[PDB]
Order: C-alpha cells, then structure tokens, then sequence
C-alpha cells in the first residue's frame, strides 16, 4: 500500500488522483488518503505529489507511522475522489509546515 502523510494536510493538491490506475483515493476536507486494499503499489502517484507526502508503506518515515493506520481508517469513511481539482487556498505556504496532523479535518 501507498500512504499519504503529514505534508498533504492543508495542501491537498490532488495531483495524485490523475495518475492512479485504480481510483483508490479518498477525500477528506483538507486531506486525501489511499485505500490500502485497493492500492496496487504502482507508485504512479508518488512523483505527482507536490507535497511529497506520498510514501510506500515500508518507507513511511519513522515519525509519521500513525498515517498508515489513518489511511486505512479514513479510506473506509471518506468519499472517492477520481478527478483532479484546484489545491487548498493557501497550499504553498502550508507545504513544508510540520506537524499538521493536529489540524486534520474529519
Ligand atoms: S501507488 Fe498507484 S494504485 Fe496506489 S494510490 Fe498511487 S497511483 Fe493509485
Ligand atoms: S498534497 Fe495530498 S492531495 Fe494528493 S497531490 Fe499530494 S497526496
């Protein structure tokens, strides 16, 4: 499984969804997650994230491990996002801001 991590929160560029062969991306208000059962590990999405927040499950950073499970949980309750849309309003300022987990919107 591929995993979206902390830097996607309040960027949510959604460039990732256009390259996914199986539409395994689920949409939160200020975040996107990858359904772990549906993701087929092609990694087409990982270069496409400006946030560089997508990671192969085995290479998700030691301090962002919570996100594996979070992708799994939220992918069960969030609607499917298949089309690219415009980034969140102040996305490039928030990009690179650490610890945005505190601000994740359900
Ligand atoms: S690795 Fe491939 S299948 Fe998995 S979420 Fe990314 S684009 Fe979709
Ligand atoms: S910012 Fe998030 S919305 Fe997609 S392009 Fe990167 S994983």
């Amino acid at each position: 499984a591929f995993v979206v991590t902390d830097n996607c929160i309040k960027c949510k560029y959604t460039d990732c969804v256009e390259v996914c062969p199986v539409d395994c991306f689920y949409e939160g208000p200020n975040f996107l997650v990858i359904h772990p059962d549906e993701c087929i590990d092609c990694a087409s999405c990982e270069p496409e994230c400006p946030a560089q927040a997508i990671f192969s499950e085995d290479e998700v950073p030691e301090d962002m491990q919570e996100f594996i499970q979070l992708n799994a949980e939220l992918a069960e309750v969030w609607p499917n996002i298949t089309e690219k849309k415009d980034p969140l309003p102040d996305a490039e300022d928030w990009d690179g801001v650490k610890g945005k987990l505190q601000h994740l919107e359900r």
